[PDB]
């Protein structure tokens, strides 16, 4: 119901304040405190983002809603807390672990991601699926971004939501993540409503790249206008600002900015070359994905781009599609 809904979202708002106390002033929290200093988060960061630490006892947090007088089953049902099947008692989720709120659309906290800083198994423990926090739906910084993003035309996709909080204090506004998920029909729904153009900055590895290929076919059928940047070889967007400086980033988003038509040939460039039957298959997906392309004027250029990878001419080319 939305009572339960709210009591649920009341729920990570109150202990939300407890977990950024327990990061930024107990003894327990202060390694985890370093972690995040050794990372370039602020003081004025961490308390921006709601940043927190879970504390290792395992009834943190359990005592902590049970003293506020919340329902334990519900805080359960909330991803809070988890439960075990013998004893049927309840416990903390989330332990030892860097607490990134989790906000919707309308800006309220309804989930946790909870970072090891300890080199620990699941790197990232997200909250499960909960009334209030479902992955399809959710795109971190959402409710922050899309003021810039309606200003500037454009979302910007990143991998991480860790890429996201570096990229907006670097400067670049418009970006959002999904909670580790691949895009959904739901969240495509969500984006078109502020805008029809995308820009993908994933993660400058071959699995990026694959998720790149995969996510931008979708968008395109969904006739958005997909956009790609490619990071160098073996970085991340955070990795390249702590690398290069919020200036160089900032330079860089706007530079190699391609249509995913002209990134996807590049990526196939060399199979193309080689492999004949692959020749003809690729040019006829590629033929298929300029045709996708809403705006006439990016389809005439990327027809022009991608001609000569086939060693074909525009005109060719454009026969074909
Ligand atoms: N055990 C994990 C690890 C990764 N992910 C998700 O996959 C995304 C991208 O993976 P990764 O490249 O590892 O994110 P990073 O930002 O690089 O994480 P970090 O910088 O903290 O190492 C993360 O945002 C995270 O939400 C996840 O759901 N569960
Ligand atoms: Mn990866
Ligand atoms: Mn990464
Ligand atoms: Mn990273």
């Amino acid at each position: 119901s939305n009572a339960d809904d709210l009591q649920m979202i009341e729920m990570h708002e109150l202990i939300q304040e407890f977990y950024y106390y327990a990061l930024t002033k107990t003894v327990e929290g202060e390694q985890a405190l370093t972690y995040l200093q050794e990372r370039g988060f602020t003081d004025a960061l961490i308390k921006e983002r709601g940043i927190g630490f879970a504390p290792d006892s395992s009834h943190f947090c359990h005592d902590f809603l049970q003293k506020k007088g919340y329902d334990i089953e519900l805080a359960y049902e909330a991803g809070l807390l988890s439960r075990n099947e013998e004893n049927f008692s309840y416990y903390d989720r989330f332990r030892n672990r860097i607490m990134f709120p989790l906000k919707n659309a309308q800006g309220r906290i309804v989930g946790y991601s909870g970072r090891t800083y300890t080199g620990q198994e699941p790197k990232y423990l997200n909250s499960p699926e909960t009334p209030i926090f479902q992955k399809r739906k959710l795109l971190y910084n959402l409710d922050k971004a899309r003021k810039s993003i309606r200003k500037l035309d454009e979302i910007v996709l990143l991998e991480g939501f860790m890429d996201v909080i570096k990229s907006d204090t670097a400067g670049l506004k418009n970006v959002v993540a999904t909670m580790g998920t691949q895009l959904s029909d739901e969240h495509i729904t969500f984006i078109r409503k502020l805008t029809s153009n995308i820009t993908l900055m994933f993660d400058g590895d071959f699995a990026g790249s694959e998720a790149t290929l995969k996510t931008g076919q979708h968008l395109l059928q969904q006739g958005l206008n997909v956009f790609v940047i490619q990071l160098p070889s073996g970085m991340d967007p955070d990795e390249y600002i702590g690398k290069y400086g919020n200036d160089a980033f900032t330079t860089f988003v706007k530079n190699d900015k391609k249509s995913f038509a002209h990134y996807k040939v590049s990526i196939l460039k060399d199979e193309i070359a080689h492999n004949d039957l692959s020749y003809e298959r690729y040019l006829k997906e590629l033929s298929h994905d300029i045709s996708l392309m809403k705006s006439s004027i990016l389809q005439q250029k990327a027809i022009n781009d991608v001609a000569p990878f086939f060693n074909v001419s525009p005109e060719q080319l454009a026969n074909e599609i």
